[PDB]
């Protein structure tokens, strides 16, 4: 495919959340461009490339029990970008906890994620 | 003040929505740096400076009846930035309509909005 239309961005960004929710690390990594970046949380230096990105998702999702769900609709653009609000259910010290996040993505001219930026800080975590 | 902390960003971004909701155009414009930019919707060229920004808010809010409310929490950063999901209630051809938006902001070292980017496209509008 080419640069995703607004409707295609919606679909891709919702699919990303589905894949996080089901914990399919390999399928998530395949959504990214080979040389993509992830800034998590936004404010921290980017990681680069599918090896580093795979390591990020393995560290976050490797336990197999994380859940994630949109908390409202994707807001897409006409230039291959979008933003979405969601909540992640994780564990911490055996305590269930939830993290509220907004991801901002930009897709490349092949429909792959070029950049991901995850906005959140510590007060978005609730034990 | 200086560059807003994560907690200060939350407060500022929530205040912005309150001011949109109450329709205080002049107070909104005062939140912006003198040379700020607004990209609305994201994907379109920025407007620049408080004159152009005031004209934007007068055109959107000048009728006095718009409402706006957060639909989930602000996601702030530790570098003076944040993102938030909200819904705007407007009128169109005398029809009430709602627009789902995510704003991404960056604040300057004085606590004023340096950049605002409003993510939405036409399918985020509902008549
Ligand atoms: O904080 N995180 O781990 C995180 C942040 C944003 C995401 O889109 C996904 C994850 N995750 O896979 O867990
Ligand atoms: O579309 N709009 O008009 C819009 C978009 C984002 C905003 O933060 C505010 C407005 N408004 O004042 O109406
Ligand atoms: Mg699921
Ligand atoms: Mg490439
Ligand atoms: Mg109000
Ligand atoms: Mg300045």
């Amino acid at each position: 495919m080419n640069l995703p239309t607004a409707q295609e961005v919606q679909g891709l960004m919702a699919r990303y959340i589905e894949l996080v929710d089901v914990g399919d690390i390999e399928a998530i990594v395949q959504m990214y461009a080979d040389d993509a970046t992830v800034e998590n949380p936004f404010g921290q230096p980017p990681i680069h490339g599918r090896e580093q990105i795979a390591a990020f998702y393995r560290q976050g999702l490797g336990g197999g029990k994380v859940r994630a769900c949109l908390t409202g609709p994707v807001r897409a653009s006409h230039n291959g970008c979008g933003a979405m609000p969601f909540r992640v259910e994780m564990v911490w010290n055996g305590q269930p906890c939830a993290l509220d996040v907004i991801n901002v993505m930009r897709f490349d001219e092949h429909g792959r994620i070029q950049t991901m930026q995850a906005y959140w800080s510590e007060v978005n975590l609730s034990v």
